[PDB]
RNA sequence: CCCGCAGAAGAAGCACCGGCUAACUCCGUGCCAGCAGCCGCGGUAAUACGGAGGGUGCAAGCGUUAAUCGGAAUUACUGGGCGUAAAGCGCACGCAGGCGGUUUGUUAAGUCAGAUGUGAAAUCCCCGGGCUCAACCUGGGAACUGCAUCUGAUACUGGCAAGCUUGAGUCUCGUAGAGGGGGGUAGAAUUCCAGGUGUAGCGGUGAAAUGCGUAGAGAUCUGGAGGAAUACCGGUGGCGAAGGCGGCCCCCUGGACGAAGACUGACGCUCAGGUGCGAAAGCGUGGGGAGCAAACAGGAUUAGAUACCCUGGUAGUCCACGCCGUAAACGAUGUCGACUUGGAGGUUGUGCCCUUGAGGCGUGGCUUCCGGAGCUAACGCGUUAAGUCGACCGCCUGGGGAGUACGGCCGCAAGGUUAAAACUCAAAUGAAUUGACGGGGGCCCGCACAAGCGGUGGAGCAUGUGGUUUAAUUCGAUGCAACGCGAAGAACCUUACCUGGUCUUGACAUCCACGGAAGUUUUCAGAGAUGAGAAUGUGCCUUCGGGAACCGUGAGACAGGUGCUGCAUGGCUGUCGUCAGCUCGUGUUGUGAAAUGUUGGGUUAAGUCCCGCAACGAGCGCAACCCUUAUCCUUUGUUGCCAGCGGUCCGGCCGGGAACUCAAAGGAGACUGCCAGUGAUAAACUGGAGGAAGGUGGGGAUGACGUCAAGUCAUCAUGGCCCUUACGACCAGGGCUACACACGUGCUACAAUGGCGCAUACAAAGAGAAGCGACCUCGCGAGAGCAAGCGGACCUCAUAAAGUGCGUCGUAGUCCGGAUUGGAGUCUGCAACUCGACUCCAUGAAGUCGGAAUCGCUAGUAAUCGUGGAUCAGAAUGCCACGGUGAAUAC
RNA sequence: AAACUGGUA
RNA sequence: CGCGGGGUGGAGCAGCCUGGUAGCUCGUCGCGCUCAUAACGCGAAGAUCGUCGGUUCAAAUCCGGCCCCCGCAACCA
């Protein structure tokens, strides 16, 4: 779209980067297909677990890994078992020894990247976007946001011609660099096509 | 009709499924075939066409066609309309006809009441009865709404008789008026004729020409002829039935209004047919004819102009007598009568009064505007109704055909009046709302214009595109917003495209079987891919039948597609446009679409802010938070720096120090903040002080709701379709670099503000490990050998050019200008021929400032001068980025 | 001063 | 042998008492203007003076022949 991505023009302001790792012309892009491979091999296996954003840093001479999610139960289950596969497994792929951390988010309804999945696992199961959409949004502001916008596009309900349509509740200052807004979105793959979701929440000035 | 035997045995189809209207998916087709009662579907994803499955409706029937009523209040008696949607005759007078104030009597026609007679049967309806129920048949009743006769009622209508005055009318006294017909006369001005002075133009247009004038125009003065109209007064003035009627005076004559008083006594309203009047144009006869002016002539404009414009000019316009009878003949509103809140004016009468006044209080006629209830689709009308009613008349029934054809009547003619049908369409139309547009208006902004500088379009060259040709010249992108664009690097690869040579579970993922360590070395053929051999090697885990890393062969699921659709899409992007706008809640207004807010008075770069207000709030957007830059302060002080001191091959280089430049972390500062003035006292504006920085200080990032079915299926993903012994995969060469032309963006020049030689100044920002590559040696050179240092304030790329100090050229195709071309070289790379970059010697085209046209820029801007970076083995005049010098003009 | 026009669905 | 004027580029044309670089209207090929077309503007190609002989720096303008066209005469086939 031709507004600036929220999560991009605030990197240095209120939005600390998804990767603390440093190194230098050598290695660089070596450090970032490793990075990218292994986020696309997680994001997969994890899918039920409903993860958040995955964060890569680079301890001595290592990889270290923290994943926030709000359902911590079914990576971590009984004991580390089920972390420890996950974690001999990232370590093969990135050729080094690897360290795997959970988090816990709580209110998962007030994250951006998964109210958006909730929509599109929603429209993937035939259902009526416009409501979808209509939940998000109250669902969220009974949480406390002081804001939150949701866009769809794509064929929605099998129409011949594509639409875009947009709910827009409380503030979503995006000029305001002060503020902090929570972008993301997401991709559905339905028989008539790929539909487009999008999601701003916006939850302090500061 | 009843009984007996046997046996589910002999018995279900038609229409429809987009909305109306009950009932949905797939396949075929691709504006074709076809469907269709209306709206309308079908131009590769059809619930509308054809087939299948499923479903809905009806059923021994179902559907289509034909016809009547209904819906249709769409001929409106019940029960419609005519200001603008169709529809008030141009106006008036009036016969027939329709209707008609009030008091009594009489009649009993209309009217109403009762009775009698009649209104065939069948049929319709109510209660019953019989066919096995029903259809069907049948008993009784009701109805048969009507008609006639007789007997009564007398409120209303009608008739007859007799009255009344409020409707209508006559008489007396006055008023205003472009009311009409005839005659007379006056002033101004235009034209023309005669004469006087005078002399080169006049006249007309946007600008011209035609035209008039030296045979004397135009201008000016005197005299005369003739035609037409009456300048102000003159007005939201007047009169007239309408059309229409303006100098002044006379004669004849119509209507209207006011004062009371008297008189008649319903004598009234309306009006088919009929009669009369009736703008302008037009016709007939006879006059007149100054101006104006159809037709016509010429000159202009134009692509054309038998038009708009200009110069002339006939009919006509004028008069008398006749005819024509039509107009947006409009208030798009028929006449008459009654009732219904007001306000402000004009014109014309009249009554009472302190009458002092160009004054107070009333009562009539006509007339203009605004508005209440009401009405109206709305606009609007609103006591002069389009409000509430009554009497009569005229007219309307979708648009076009058509106010047309035929017939009749009228006219000298032109034509007028009355007035159809066939056929064709699903609309035509009225009011109002939002937007857009206007060769409408107002206000405002932008390098929009203007004022300036420098350019492009001319020449040479670089690059892209179109076109053409070619084996291929791969595919995209196309006004602004494509054309140095995807491409931040086509000699192989890249690379898909062309020609050849090869493969078919494949180059790549995954399941299975068998064999085989991987890998390192060479050889035959061949352009290579490729086949075809010899070698070497035969190791980790190893449950001792094998796996994990990996190689070869084979079968089938598959893998694969830069193949199509950007008009199925996600994601991403361009533009209007960094212009200030775009919206939502409740509230209120309107039948409604919608309006309000958001408009108005100020102000701002801003829907920025203030005041007002039928609105009160909020959201996106603007500003502000962010980065950079300009001043100062705190900390830190090397690989950076050197003020005060010292030893100083007298170099910041060596003791040392940290003041300062500087480097990078944190702070201060600028916020219309302090004052003056202006301004509705507010917003705000102008100026001053202070201050490095005065008015969002300069610059960047930041791009609202939406438009362009804008771009990308080729970056990637992805719906549908297609290929899969080829549109997939491998290799050699070629091509993307062609070339009779055109266009876009740039570089280098046409020189003296310069070229060349010597000397010699002053910068910032970046990269560096298969990398940057000092110094030294060789070479006139691109470069080669040696080769330290440097993963970085250290070393290298890397001595910035413009600039300034001297000398030469002295205005030319030149000591400017460098293309082209020949010879000889340097260097990356398996590979420089198609087709790279650089260097040495030689030749030295075009070009001497560039048409129509067109581009950027308002301050460190433009202008011009150097340096770096990405892409990258080897490549820039392109892209990104840093600094030096440094303007002109904005009324 | 001049200043036309815009295939069909 | 028939009274006059003529013959410039694809077409029509200017140079006459003035024998001095071939120019101007419409056509052809370009460019500009416009969203696009027409109109319009700027440009380029295009030549023995119809064809020959005397005269002459010179060219229908000074002349003399040849060929073609037109006013009429041109009969009329
Ligand atoms: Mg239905
Ligand atoms: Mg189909
Ligand atoms: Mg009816
Ligand atoms: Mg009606
Ligand atoms: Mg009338
Ligand atoms: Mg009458
Ligand atoms: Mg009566
Ligand atoms: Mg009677
Ligand atoms: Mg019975
Ligand atoms: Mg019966
Ligand atoms: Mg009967
Ligand atoms: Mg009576
Ligand atoms: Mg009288
Ligand atoms: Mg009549
Ligand atoms: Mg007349
Ligand atoms: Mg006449
Ligand atoms: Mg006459
Ligand atoms: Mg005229
Ligand atoms: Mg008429
Ligand atoms: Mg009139
Ligand atoms: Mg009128
Ligand atoms: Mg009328
Ligand atoms: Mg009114
Ligand atoms: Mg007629
Ligand atoms: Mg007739
Ligand atoms: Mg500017
Ligand atoms: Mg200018
Ligand atoms: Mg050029
Ligand atoms: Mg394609
Ligand atoms: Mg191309
Ligand atoms: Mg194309
Ligand atoms: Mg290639
Ligand atoms: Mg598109
Ligand atoms: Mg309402
Ligand atoms: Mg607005
Ligand atoms: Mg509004
Ligand atoms: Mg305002
Ligand atoms: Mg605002
Ligand atoms: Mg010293
Ligand atoms: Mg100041
Ligand atoms: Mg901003
Ligand atoms: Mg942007
Ligand atoms: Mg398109
Ligand atoms: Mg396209
Ligand atoms: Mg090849
Ligand atoms: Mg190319
Ligand atoms: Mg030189
Ligand atoms: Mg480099
Ligand atoms: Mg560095
Ligand atoms: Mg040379
Ligand atoms: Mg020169
Ligand atoms: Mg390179
Ligand atoms: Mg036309």
């Amino acid at each position: 779209g031709q507004k600036v991505h929220p999560n991009g023009i605030r990197l240095g302001i209120v939005k600390p980067w998804n990767s603390t790792w440093f190194a230098n012309t050598k290695e660089f892009a070596d450090n970032l297909d490793s990075d990218f491979k292994v986020r696309q091999y997680l994001t997969k296996e994890l899918a039920k677990a409903s993860v958040s954003r995955i964060v890569i840093e680079r301890p001595a001479k290592s990889i270290r890994v923290t994943i926030h999610t709000a359902r911590p139960g079914i990576v971590i289950g009984k004991k580390g078992e089920d972390v420890e596969k996950l974690r001999k497994v990232v370590a093969d792929i990135a050729g080094v020894p690897a360290q795997i951390n959970i988090a816990e988010v709580r209110k998962p309804e007030l994250d951006a990247k998964l109210v958006a999945d909730s929509i599109t696992s929603q429209l993937e199961r035939r259902v009526m976007f416009r409501r979808a959409m209509k939940r998000a949004v109250q669902n969220a502001m009974r949480l406390g946001a002081k804001g939150i916008k949701v866009e769809v596009s794509g064929r929605l309900g099998g129409a011949e011609i594509a639409r875009t349509e947009w709910y827009r509740e409380g503030r979503v200052p995006l000029h305001t660099l002060r503020a902090d807004i929570d972008y993301n979105t997401s991709e559905a793959h339905t028989t008539y096509g790929v539909i487009g979701v999008k999601v701003w929440i916006f939850k302090g000035e500061i």
